[PDB]
Order: C-alpha cells, then sequence, then structure tokens
C-alpha cells in the first residue's frame, strides 16, 4: 500500500543531522509546500539476505505499516514515506526535546508523584499500542522522548518502531532482539512473545528512573542474561531508602518471568502507585522521592 | 599479566586503515626497531557498564589472554599490546591476503579435493584451539583470512578472537552472541556451550563453500533462528548436483542439534571426505566440483 517513488529532496529541505543510529540516519527537514518542520529518518536498505549492513524490505514495510496505524499524543506520528535506490526515508514528527531521563537529570528535585506523571504518559502510549495489538518491543530510556524540553511538565513521545510487531492470537512469534538490559526472559529464552514483554521493559525503566540503578545489568552481557533468566534482582537500600512500598510493588509485579502472571498494561494503570485509591497512598507518593543523586551519577556514565 | 602502558606511536609507525568493524579499527603499521610490518587493532574501551559503544575491560583481557596462548601457523599471532586512555591497541600479525571466499570467487575452477585443501587448513587451526581448550565462537568466512593472495594454494589464518572463550570441564558457559547465519542451536536456545559450537559453524561454512547457498539463512532473522532450532535445511539439487555424497555426509554430521552426537574436530579430520580410505573415495572427490557459478553469484551480493 505503497511508498512515494519521488525524490524526497524535491518536496523537503533536508539539513542538520539529528542523531544517526546503526541502520538509520535522522536529519531535520522542512516541507516546502507548508513550511512545517519534520524529522527525516533515512533507513538504509539491505542488499541480499545476510548483509550485516542494512534493513530488509519486509522489516521496513512492517515499521511503516505500524506507524500508519498509530495515532496518539504520546506516540510519534508518520507524515509521509519516500524511497529511492539506497534508502527508504520516513518523514516523521519532529521530536526535539531530548530524552526523558535527560530532562529528569536536570531536575532540582523530583518526588514520586511527579515521577508517576511521566510514567503515566508512557503507560498511556503503551496502552494505545496494546489496544491496537502492537508490541513496541524496544522500550528503553533512549526511545522515550520529549517534544518540548522547556515546559514545566513536558510531553512524552515514544519513538523507534524498528522492533515493533503486531500480535495475533493463534499466531506465535519468537525472535531474539533488543538491548540486554531491558529485555524480558522470554526474549532471552527464545520463548513465544507478546505484549507482556513491553510490561517487563516498563518495570525496568521505572526501577532506573527512581533509583538510578538497573535491576539485572551485570558486568558483562553473560551475567545480565543469567540475571534476567533467574530473575535475580533486589531493592538495595543504598538507592531505595527513600522509595515507597507502592513503587516497589509496581516494579515487583512487572518483573515476573511467567508472562501470564505479569501485569498487563491495563493492570499497571489501575495499580495504586499510578492511581491512588485513598488519601494516605497519595501522600506517601508525594513524600517519597526519586534518588536524583544516584540517578545523575549513572546517567552521566551513559555518554 | 599486563599491557604496556606506553604510547604505541613511539614504537610503531601507524598508517593505512585496513578494515574497521564496530568496536575496533584495524590499521597497517611498522615496528620502528625492526622495520617489520604488523596490523594494529585499536579496540575502543567501554566507559561504565552498558555503554553500547565500547568493549569491557574483562573482555579485552580475555581476547588478549587467548591470543597469548595461541601459536599455530593457521592462527594469527599476537606480537605486542599497548594501551592508553581511549583504546587498548593490539599489535597482531599482518594478514593481508583477504578472505578465503574472496580468493575462491576468483577461481577459474575448483574441485572438492582442492576445496578440502583449504578446509583442512581450517580444521588444523581449529584442532589446535580445541586442544588448548579454546572455542573460537566466531567461525565464519570473514574471519578465515589468507596470508598471501598470490600463491597457488594460499595459507589460511583464523582471526578475530573477540568472542573466543576457554572451556573448562565442570564449568558451564551460556551466552548469546555471533552472527545468526552461523550460530549453532545451543547459542540460540541459551543452552550450555563449548567446543561443539565451532564444528556446527564449520558445517555451515563448508555448505556455502561448496554450493554458494546457506543452510539456515531465511529472509529475516526470525526465520533464520527458527531454521537453526528446527535444524531445517536441505541439499537443493539446483546447487548440489555436482556435490559428492561424501561432502554431504560431512556436512550432515556437523549440522546436528545434539552437541554430544555432533562431530568433534578429531572426528572431522578423520572423516573420509577429508581423509579417504580407498582410491575410489579419492576419485569421487577429485571429480566432484564446487559450484563456483552459484558461489560467485552469492558472494557478489555480499559487497558495497
Amino acid at each position: 500500500e505503497p511508498f512515494k517513488q519521488q525524490k524526497v529532496e524535491d518536496f523537503y529541505d533536508i539539513g542538520e543531522e539529528l542523531g544517526s543510529g546503526q541502520f538509520a540516519i535522522v536529519k531535520k527537514c522542512r516541507e516546502k509546500s507548508t513550511g512545517l518542520e519534520y524529522a527525516a529518518k533515512f533507513i538504509k536498505k539491505r542488499q541480499s539476505r545476510a548483509s550485516r549492513r542494512g534493513v530488509s524490505r519486509e522489516e521496513i514495510e512492517r515499521e511503516v505499516s505500524i506507524l500508519r496505524q498509530v495515532l496518539h499524543h504520546n506516540v510519534i506520528t508518520l507524515h509521509d514515506v519516500y524511497e529511492n535506490r539506497t534508502d527508504v526515508v520516513l518523514i516523521l514528527e519532529l521530536v526535539s526535546g531530548g530524552e526523558l531521563f535527560d530532562f529528569l537529570a536536570q531536575k532540582e528535585s523530583l518526588s514520586e508523584e511527579e515521577a508517576t506523571s511521566f510514567i503515566k504518559q508512557i503507560l498511556d502510549g503503551v496502552n494505545y499500542l496494546h489496544t491496537k495489538k502492537i508490541a513496541h518491543f524496544d522500550l528503553k530510556p533512549e526511545n522515550i522522548m520529549l517534544l518540548d524540553k522547556n515546559i514545566p511538565i513536558p510531553h512524552i513521545k515514544l519513538i523507534d518502531f524498528g522492533l515493533a510487531h503486531e500480535i495475533e492470537d493463534g499466531v506465535e512469534f519468537k525472535n531474539i532482539f533488543g538491548t540486554p538490559e531491558f529485555v524480558a526472559p522470554e526474549i532471552v529464552n527464545y520463548e513465544p512473545l507478546g505484549l507482556e514483554a513491553d510490561m517487563w521493559s516498563i518495570g525496568v525503566i521505572t526501577y532506573i528512573l527512581l533509583s538510578g540503578a538497573s535491576p539485572f545489568l551485570g558486568d558483562t552481557k553473560q551475567e545480565t542474561l543469567a540475571n534476567i533468566t533467574a530473575v535475580s534482582y533486589d531493592f538495595d537500600e543504598e538507592f531505595f531508602s527513600q522509595t515507597s512500598e507502592l513503587a516497589k510493588d509496581f516494579i515487583r509485579k512487572l518483573l515476573v518471568k511467567e508472562t501470564r502472571k505479569r501485569l498487563t498494561i491495563q493492570e499497571a494503570l489501575r495499580h495504586p502507585w499510578i492511581t491512588p485509591v485513598d488519601n494516605q497512598q497519595a501522600m506517601v507518593r508525594r513524600e517519597s522521592v526519586v534518588n536524583l543523586e544516584n540517578f545523575r551519577k549513572q546517567y552521566v556514565r551513559r555518554r
């Protein structure tokens, strides 16, 4: 249901480089007819199967197909799609506010109430996807972006659907991918996959946001994978001394091997840490603080 | 048992770039004291754990540790190891004859006998490693190099020990890594690992050498992995019509899920396709022919 076969330079003014990854190169641009600004993600095509360099026809078509389905305020949106010999270039919504974790590291101070405000935006985006039977499959702090950095409470935008995949019911889908720090046990063990995996990733992102520490990350990839498979973590009191039991329960109910016993997105929204029932839960959440001292320490180390 | 802490440029004249990967950049260089030529692999260090960019202290130390054990004509050899704020640089034997598969694609013609000549060199290298309880863990056509391209029968050198690991006996090793096209089922399934894995790789490498095709490679990674785990392949007669049964038996005994029932390096070397026992096995091997037609076709598609 296809791609524009024109030259993207005819219709857009490409300029500054925004941030290249391993397979794509993102650049700011400007539609000519309107003057509006977008991002332009130049994905590099593959050549024949098993060129290490590039991305396959099938997997670009998949990402573009999912992007078209996806209309939500907490999820990036696709404007147009061109292609040529070398690249397929996507004209995406310009999200120029930086990472979430970046903005949070700037923070003078940050309570668990303020923290859940950002978590909730994420849960809303992920709820929209999961309602449309889509699994992002690459939930991590790099892919959690801000539209405008200079707002009191900025607007989260989930990005990068390179690993996303529609889930059907009778159909199985097994594959190994992602960043080891943030993958569920079913990825590592090459077990059937679904929407559940995103809920694991959320439990991890939460853990790092509050404490600055990461639950399963070892010295080496080897260890990391052994930790995930064994579900070996703990709330080390050095970082989690100012963290609520509500917050810890949320994380603990997400970081669960059995996919069926793990929280759904609908259950995570209804969890009391995200949606307090009484006043005393609301106040515990207001008086609990994110560990920004240790969160800055670890976020600096990622550069 | 450490790294030189001096500036590598003081002692070596670095020059032309030779072939950067993702974590390392390799450059031709020249020892100043001797005038001799080496390859200098500049490995980029990590910063703190999970920087996607870099290589960890522990994993550089392991590569260097395995490199210092490794003395064989069919295996690259480590000369020196400097380091600095940014990189650990290894001074490795210069291997400048290109990949094996590249040389073979230049071939006028190539019989199974001539092919096993190169396969033997590979098995000899691998045997040496496996005798020293080392697993390469990254056997593939890119890491099978030639020393001098312009010789009738060139000299194979296994390279890149970035994934290599010493296998003990009681000790278990489980990890996920490598190139999907060439990993054994135990990698994919996160099952305990050892020397066997390399042998599966050799089976895949042989398969491609002979036919130009690849046994498990699918359209997407998803399919490739399913194919490995299911051990789903076949000898499509379009590519294997001029391939001997001996050749097909060797491959078939290596591409086996069960690690115990798979061929060991010693069993591979003794296999009749490698080591005939009568004259008629020898003749079948001379008269059977590598499919350079299809081999070139695919090897071209892997380019730039």
